[PDB]
Protein backbone atom coordinates (compact mmCIF):
# COMPACT_ATOMS: atom_id res chain seq x y z
CA UNK A 1 0.00 0.00 0.00
CA UNK A 2 1.39 3.39 -1.02
CA UNK A 3 0.61 6.45 1.08
CA UNK A 4 -1.08 4.48 3.83
CA UNK A 5 -0.60 4.02 7.57
CA UNK A 6 -0.32 1.12 10.01
CA UNK A 7 -3.61 -0.59 10.76
CA UNK A 8 -4.96 -1.21 14.25
CA UNK A 9 -4.80 -4.87 15.23
CA UNK A 10 -8.07 -6.57 14.31
CA UNK A 11 -9.31 -3.54 12.37
CA UNK A 12 -9.73 -5.59 9.17
CA UNK A 13 -10.62 -9.06 10.56
CA UNK A 14 -11.52 -10.42 7.12
CA UNK A 15 -8.06 -9.69 5.71
CA UNK A 16 -5.79 -12.70 5.36
CA UNK A 17 -2.23 -13.11 4.17
CA UNK A 18 -1.75 -15.94 1.67
CA UNK A 19 1.73 -17.47 1.74
CA UNK A 20 3.48 -19.85 -0.60
CA UNK A 21 6.04 -22.27 0.87
CA UNK A 22 7.99 -22.59 -2.38
CA UNK A 23 10.91 -22.26 -2.56
CA UNK A 24 10.91 -20.90 1.00
CA UNK A 25 7.93 -19.34 2.78
CA UNK A 26 6.84 -15.81 1.89
CA UNK A 27 3.74 -13.65 1.56
CA UNK A 28 2.17 -14.07 -1.88
CA UNK A 29 -1.11 -12.17 -1.84
CA UNK A 30 -3.91 -10.77 0.25
CA UNK A 31 -7.39 -12.27 0.47
CA UNK A 32 -10.71 -11.91 2.31
CA UNK A 33 -12.64 -14.30 4.54
CA UNK A 34 -16.15 -14.57 3.09
CA UNK A 35 -17.22 -17.91 4.56
CA UNK A 36 -16.02 -20.35 7.22
CA UNK A 37 -14.10 -22.34 4.61
CA UNK A 38 -13.76 -19.69 1.91
CA UNK A 39 -11.25 -17.01 1.01
CA UNK A 40 -11.98 -14.67 -1.93
CA UNK A 41 -8.86 -13.44 -3.72
CA UNK A 42 -7.35 -12.60 -7.14
CA UNK A 43 -6.90 -15.24 -9.84
CA UNK A 44 -3.61 -13.79 -11.05
CA UNK A 45 -2.08 -14.61 -7.66
CA UNK A 46 -1.76 -18.21 -8.76
CA UNK A 47 0.50 -17.77 -11.73
CA UNK A 48 2.98 -20.66 -11.66
CA UNK A 49 1.09 -22.40 -8.87
CA UNK A 50 0.57 -26.06 -9.79
CA UNK A 51 -0.73 -27.28 -6.44
CA UNK A 52 -2.69 -25.94 -3.43
CA UNK A 53 -0.29 -27.92 -1.23
CA UNK A 54 2.25 -25.09 -1.18
CA UNK A 55 -0.30 -22.53 0.01
CA UNK A 56 -0.91 -21.41 3.59
CA UNK A 57 -3.59 -18.96 4.70
CA UNK A 58 -3.00 -16.98 7.88
CA UNK A 59 -5.86 -15.15 9.56
CA UNK A 60 -5.89 -12.70 12.45
CA UNK A 61 -2.52 -11.26 11.49
CA UNK A 62 -1.32 -7.68 11.87
CA UNK A 63 2.46 -8.09 11.55
CA UNK A 64 4.14 -10.64 9.28
CA UNK A 65 6.54 -11.09 12.21
CA UNK A 66 3.71 -12.90 14.02
CA UNK A 67 4.09 -15.69 11.49
CA UNK A 68 6.69 -18.26 12.51
CA UNK A 69 7.16 -21.96 11.82
CA UNK A 70 5.03 -22.67 14.92
CA UNK A 71 2.15 -20.42 13.86
CA UNK A 72 -1.13 -22.15 12.97
CA UNK A 73 -2.51 -21.72 9.46
CA UNK A 74 -5.22 -22.97 7.14
CA UNK A 75 -4.31 -25.38 4.38
CA UNK A 76 -5.89 -24.96 0.96
CA UNK A 77 -7.92 -27.87 -0.36
CA UNK A 78 -8.82 -26.32 -3.70
CA UNK A 79 -8.07 -23.28 -5.83
CA UNK A 80 -11.06 -22.19 -7.93
CA UNK A 81 -10.20 -19.77 -10.72
CA UNK A 82 -12.94 -18.16 -12.78
CA UNK A 83 -13.04 -20.18 -16.01
CA UNK A 84 -13.01 -16.95 -18.04
CA UNK A 85 -9.90 -15.56 -16.36
CA UNK A 86 -6.88 -15.00 -18.60
CA UNK A 87 -5.07 -12.07 -17.00
CA UNK A 88 -5.68 -9.26 -14.53
CA UNK A 89 -5.94 -6.49 -17.12
CA UNK A 90 -8.64 -8.40 -19.03
CA UNK A 91 -10.90 -8.86 -16.02
CA UNK A 92 -12.36 -11.90 -14.26
CA UNK A 93 -9.48 -11.58 -11.81
CA UNK A 94 -11.20 -13.55 -9.08
CA UNK A 95 -10.57 -16.85 -7.34
CA UNK A 96 -11.82 -18.82 -4.38
CA UNK A 97 -9.70 -20.79 -1.96
CA UNK A 98 -11.53 -23.66 -0.29
CA UNK A 99 -9.81 -24.28 3.05
CA UNK A 100 -8.98 -27.72 4.42
CA UNK A 101 -10.47 -26.74 7.77
CA UNK A 102 -13.04 -24.18 8.91
CA UNK A 103 -12.16 -20.83 10.42
CA UNK A 104 -13.40 -20.33 13.98
CA UNK A 105 -14.69 -16.77 13.95
CA UNK A 106 -13.53 -14.35 16.63
CA UNK A 107 -12.81 -10.64 17.06
CA UNK A 108 -9.53 -11.16 15.18
CA UNK A 109 -10.98 -13.11 12.27
CA UNK A 110 -14.49 -12.92 10.84
CA UNK A 111 -16.12 -12.74 7.39
CA UNK A 112 -16.90 -9.62 5.42
CA UNK A 113 -20.34 -9.33 3.83
CA UNK A 114 -20.57 -9.42 0.06
CA UNK A 115 -22.19 -6.45 -1.71
CA UNK A 116 -25.86 -6.76 -2.64
CA UNK A 117 -27.03 -6.33 -6.24
CA UNK A 118 -29.41 -3.74 -4.82
CA UNK A 119 -26.44 -1.65 -3.71
CA UNK A 120 -24.99 -1.10 -7.18
CA UNK A 121 -26.88 2.20 -7.03
CA UNK A 122 -25.48 3.04 -3.60
CA UNK A 123 -22.56 5.46 -3.56
CA UNK A 124 -19.79 4.35 -1.20
CA UNK A 125 -17.96 7.25 0.45
CA UNK A 126 -15.82 5.39 2.98
CA UNK A 127 -13.63 2.85 1.17
CA UNK A 128 -10.26 1.52 2.27
CA UNK A 129 -7.64 -0.66 0.59
CA UNK A 130 -5.42 -2.82 2.81
CA UNK A 131 -2.40 -5.08 2.57
CA UNK A 132 1.25 -5.91 3.11
CA UNK A 133 2.19 -4.88 -0.38
CA UNK A 134 4.94 -2.52 -1.50
CA UNK A 135 5.09 1.01 -0.15
CA UNK A 136 6.43 2.03 -3.53
CA UNK A 137 6.78 0.53 -7.02
CA UNK A 138 10.31 -0.63 -6.21
CA UNK A 139 10.00 -1.92 -2.65
CA UNK A 140 9.25 -5.03 -0.59
CA UNK A 141 6.63 -6.79 1.53
CA UNK A 142 5.77 -4.78 4.63
CA UNK A 143 5.68 -6.14 8.16
CA UNK A 144 2.62 -4.23 9.38
CA UNK A 145 -0.72 -4.38 7.56
CA UNK A 146 -1.18 -0.98 5.90
CA UNK A 147 -4.42 0.84 5.15
CA UNK A 148 -5.36 3.76 2.92
CA UNK A 149 -8.65 5.54 2.36
CA UNK A 150 -9.28 5.90 -1.37
CA UNK A 151 -12.35 7.30 -3.15
CA UNK A 152 -14.10 5.30 -5.84
CA UNK A 153 -14.06 6.76 -9.34
CA UNK A 154 -16.66 6.24 -12.07
CA UNK A 155 -15.83 3.67 -14.75
CA UNK A 156 -16.13 6.41 -17.36
CA UNK A 157 -13.50 8.41 -15.51
CA UNK A 158 -11.36 5.30 -15.11
CA UNK A 159 -11.58 4.43 -18.80
CA UNK A 160 -10.23 7.88 -19.59
CA UNK A 161 -7.10 7.09 -17.55
CA UNK A 162 -6.51 3.74 -19.28
CA UNK A 163 -7.08 4.38 -22.99
CA UNK A 164 -5.09 1.29 -23.92
CA UNK A 165 -7.40 -0.95 -21.89
CA UNK A 166 -11.06 -1.81 -21.70
CA UNK A 167 -12.43 -0.94 -18.26
CA UNK A 168 -15.55 -3.11 -18.07
CA UNK A 169 -18.49 -2.95 -15.68
CA UNK A 170 -16.93 -6.01 -14.04
CA UNK A 171 -14.14 -3.74 -12.81
CA UNK A 172 -14.21 -0.83 -10.39
CA UNK A 173 -11.53 1.80 -9.85
CA UNK A 174 -10.42 3.89 -6.91
CA UNK A 175 -7.84 6.62 -6.68
CA UNK A 176 -6.92 10.28 -6.35
CA UNK A 177 -6.46 12.43 -9.44
CA UNK A 178 -3.15 13.50 -7.90
CA UNK A 179 -2.19 9.93 -6.98
CA UNK A 180 -0.28 9.30 -3.77
CA UNK A 181 -2.46 6.55 -2.28
CA UNK A 182 -3.03 3.19 -3.95
CA UNK A 183 -2.46 -0.55 -3.71
CA UNK A 184 0.84 -1.94 -5.03
CA UNK A 185 2.68 -5.22 -5.58
CA UNK A 186 1.80 -7.68 -2.84
CA UNK A 187 -1.62 -6.18 -2.12
CA UNK A 188 -3.22 -8.18 -4.94
CA UNK A 189 -6.15 -10.35 -3.88
CA UNK A 190 -6.81 -8.19 -0.86
CA UNK A 191 -10.03 -6.27 -0.20
CA UNK A 192 -11.30 -2.84 -1.14
CA UNK A 193 -13.68 -2.50 1.82
CA UNK A 194 -16.30 0.22 2.04
CA UNK A 195 -18.32 0.95 5.16
CA UNK A 196 -21.94 1.71 4.38
CA UNK A 197 -24.65 2.06 7.01
CA UNK A 198 -22.33 0.78 9.74
CA UNK A 199 -21.77 -2.38 7.68
CA UNK A 200 -18.57 -3.28 5.83
CA UNK A 201 -18.92 -4.68 2.31
CA UNK A 202 -16.31 -6.31 0.08
CA UNK A 203 -16.68 -3.95 -2.89
CA UNK A 204 -13.56 -4.90 -4.79
CA UNK A 205 -10.54 -7.18 -5.00
CA UNK A 206 -7.16 -5.54 -5.57
CA UNK A 207 -6.20 -6.42 -9.14
CA UNK A 208 -3.91 -4.07 -11.08
CA UNK A 209 -2.84 -0.57 -12.01
CA UNK A 210 -0.24 1.28 -14.07
CA UNK A 211 2.61 1.27 -11.58
CA UNK A 212 1.53 2.40 -8.12
CA UNK A 213 -0.09 5.59 -6.83
CA UNK A 214 0.73 7.53 -9.99
CA UNK A 215 -1.17 10.68 -10.91
CA UNK A 216 -4.21 10.05 -13.13
CA UNK A 217 -3.85 6.28 -12.73
CA UNK A 218 -6.62 4.90 -10.49
CA UNK A 219 -6.15 1.45 -9.02
CA UNK A 220 -8.28 -1.18 -10.76
CA UNK A 221 -10.25 -3.73 -8.76
CA UNK A 222 -12.52 -6.66 -9.50
CA UNK A 223 -16.13 -5.47 -9.09
CA UNK A 224 -17.27 -8.10 -6.58
CA UNK A 225 -21.01 -7.45 -6.92
CA UNK A 226 -20.76 -8.69 -10.52
CA UNK A 227 -19.63 -12.07 -9.20
CA UNK A 228 -22.07 -12.82 -6.38
CA UNK A 229 -23.86 -15.37 -8.59
CA UNK A 230 -20.53 -16.97 -9.49
CA UNK A 231 -19.47 -17.08 -5.84
CA UNK A 232 -22.76 -18.69 -4.81
CA UNK A 233 -22.48 -21.34 -7.53
CA UNK A 234 -18.83 -22.15 -6.86
CA UNK A 235 -19.20 -22.30 -3.08
CA UNK A 236 -21.92 -24.96 -3.22
CA UNK A 237 -21.26 -28.47 -1.93
CA UNK A 238 -21.69 -31.48 -4.20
Amino acid sequence: IVGGTASVRGEWPWQVTLHTTSPTQRHLCGGSIIGNQWILTAAHCFYGVESPKILRVYSGILNQAEIAEDTSFFGVQEIIIHDQYKMAESGYDIALLKLETTVNYADSQRPISLPSKGDRNVIYTDCWVTGWGYRKLRDKIQNTLQKAKIPLVTNEECQKRYRGHKITHKMICAGYREGGKDACKGDSGGPLSCKHNEVWHLVGITSWGEGCAQRERPGVYTNVVEYVDWILEKTQAV
